[PDB]
């Protein structure tokens, strides 16, 4: 399984 | 500017 979060200015 | 953190078994 893949989880990320991010922030690009806003996480599966 | 573009920060994440992630899983996939281990963040810029």
């Amino acid at each position: 399984a893949t989880y990320f979060t991010y922030y690009s200015a806003x996480k599966x």
